[PDB]
């Protein structure tokens, strides 16, 4: 469609109860958001629906990870038709922490991708490096493996969004500053031109991962190829409000 | 002899939507239970909530799995606490599913299981040796081994039961007979008294997780240290109810 519609999305990873979580849902349910941005957010799983219940119909329900079947014996899973079901339009995979805490592997990613597309939920896929990678600069391999692998599952890039992650910046101010962020959104674009057409390049969103604070929001959300943000702690504090209104 | 409360819990799996889900709820809800008996169900994660609304106390709820934090950046998990927030009681930790599709480690389902019982929460822990180990002649360490390191986190024996999955009947073409169920919950039990106490094994539920259905289910219930089912597919039907009643 015509440009790249600014993307917030805030995964409150697993923290909160009901309570917390209703009153976050009322400060959300009341911060002025422009039809500027596209909002979404991930609640932990036992929650998709209570939170789908609650908050407004302009802020998108996200689940933080799904499986590769429909229905199947795999205890402690959820598929994208119970995210479906619950009312959520998203999911988020390959986040960091399946990858490296949890060992989810970039075909099992692949595989995830794949069966969310085949349900009509939008995937927020999820690459970075960690800092043995930046350190030996094979940023590029490991960014650009990641995005050949979510890349030939996507059957249909209008539902999926990328999001830069750089492991590093999640968790600490240690940040991907400014221009550290662009270098590497502008060579993935690119990378989606070499690779895939220059619509897909051009519609894309790239958001960015890590650490997104209401002060950093707005230098980084003025370069050209950072396309809005993944939120991670501060979405659940009322700064994230800010992030929404960041980029105008 | 006991007075071993009959332990009969149905694990749902990654099966079902909140239309097929609600339906086995209504018949559930109109069933009997024994008074001798103690029925806990399994929804997948994304309906805990959406199933203990709907289902009758004198059932209980169950999550399939949970973390070993209260709250973090665990994208993906849900900890003690958002389950028994949900109004769930019992979580089922070590399944199968989670220690062979999963890696989940024995250090870590022990860490859970510590955990979720520190909050609370009663859990069904799940050991049982492949078929390659039971073939080896090895049954016995796995089982053991396993055993031990929940029992390494276990300080009152009252919040558990004990399910022993024959992990090596299960898809592989090999069967347990009552009989050989049985063996194995005699040598838990005797791993119990000389590992532990004899006041945890006269105390402890161990409940079988093979195949379970309408017909075998008395042939098992008759064994003598078989003090339930942790049920899986037969438990998406009406004959859980037959299962449910197996002691009659």
């Amino acid at each position: 469609a015509p440009s790249r519609k600014f993307f917030v999305g805030g995964n409150w990873k697993m923290n909160g109860r009901k309570q917390s979580l209703g009153e976050l849902i009322g400060t959300l349910n009341a911060a002025k958001v422009p039809a500027d941005t596209e909002v979404v957010c991930a609640p932990p799983t036992a929650y998709i629906d209570f939170a789908r219940q609650k908050l407004d119909p302009k802020i998108a329900v996200a689940a933080q990870n799904c499986y590769k079947v429909t229905n199947g014996a795999f205890t402690g899973e959820i598929s994208p038709g119970m995210i479906k079901d619950c009312g959520a339009t998203w999911v988020v995979l390959g986040h960091s922490e399946r990858r490296h805490v949890f060992g989810e592997s970039d075909e099992l990613i692949g595989q995830k991708v794949a069966h969310a597309l085949a349900e009509g939920l939008g995937v927020i896929a999820c690459i970075g490096e960690k800092l043995d990678e930046r350190e030996a600069g094979i940023t590029e391999k490991v960014v650009f493996e990641q995005t050949k692998v979510i890349a030939d599952n996507v059957k249909d890039w209008s539902k999926v969004v990328l999001a830069y992650e750089p492991v590093w910046a999640i968790g600490t101010g240690k940040t991907a500053t400014p221009q550290q962020a662009q270098e590497v959104h502008e060579k993935l674009r690119g990378w989606l031109k070499s690779n895939v057409s220059d619509a897909v390049a051009q519609s894309t969103r790239i958001i960015y991962g890590g650490s997104v604070t209401g002060a950093t929001c707005k230098e980084l959300a003025s370069q050209p190829d950072v396309d809005g943000f993944l939120v991670g702690g501060a979405s659940l504090k009322p700064e994230f409000v800010d992030i929404i209104n960041a980029k105008q």
